[PDB]
């Protein structure tokens, strides 16, 4: 239920902007908006992780840190 | 090497995505195709010193690190 | 250079230790026998994207950035 | 106004030590201090953009991550 | 005493899993039990100038970030 | 790739500037003059493990990542 409730926050930062996001940015966009600090990395296994809900705009493997726009 | 080199490679790495990029995305794109491992802080020299070439697009202080794109 | 290689780069990397790497470690790991330096991101992309070759030890969500084994 | 605050407190970071700083040295100066946790890139947004307020001690663009004085 | 209390809480993260952490882990580690965001140098620092509680895994000098176990 | 000679890059790096440097900047300073790239916890090995040739500046547990002096 914890990952859910990141998943939430995950989508709800890609959401509010409308260009693609590295997960440090999706971090500190939920920092800002619900003042937790979480480790990059939750960010970033919740992005790898749930391959149907996010995806790397990037698909030539240059980007990094990658950036992630929601799959849809 | 050049100043005048360095300001054409980054701008040339902004040109190629059609997306904002962050200034490591930038430094990783130029040690991509000129294979030349830069300091992620000779990349923000430039662009903050360029602010007629660049700019960053989030200006709510929210996006750290800061997303960049070639100025319309 | 070929998905297949290093895929099995990062594979070498792990079974030379005897304990959890991370990530960045297997990226370093990399850079010292084959002598290409690789962005921390791509070693991620191989990780995840493999997950029959590759699992995180911790699954508690505590430990990042996530250490990772060879899998059994 | 925020970022009149977040002037205030990196002047202050910078005053209270005699020596020059990295951006990430000044985030933690400031949360040991005023204990609020801030991006990195948000310090750095503050020196890049008030050139003449803040200004790198290295010239030569070696240093890096750079290293931030006063300017006076 | 400060200095006392975090190495209490380094060998802590340390003996609650039973396998070696980077700097970086223990951190976080003690963010989630304790409640304190520190910076990583000073996980380091603890790590480093302790050397007769706590030493590397690695002592071929090639897992970078370090992997660290407790000396006993 | 020897001891001695990782001693005496780092040992010159800080003697080329008059203000105390990181292990990182250090680590950029190598990488210019010896074309070199090491990572960052190979420099902390040698500034820890020589007390005697280096000593952090600051003494407060506050400056991380710790500035390093060439001890007088």
């Amino acid at each position: 239920m914890e990952t859910q409730k990141l998943i939430s926050m995950v989508k709800e930062a890609l959401e509010k902007y409308q260009y693609p996001l590295t997960a440090k940015n999706i971090k500190v966009v939920i920092q800002k908006e619900h003042n937790v600090v979480l480790p990059t990395g939750s960010i970033n296994s919740i992005l790898y992780s749930n391959s149907e809900l996010f995806e790397k705009i990037d698909k030539t493997n240059t980007i990094y840190p990658p950036l992630w726009i929601r799959k849809n």
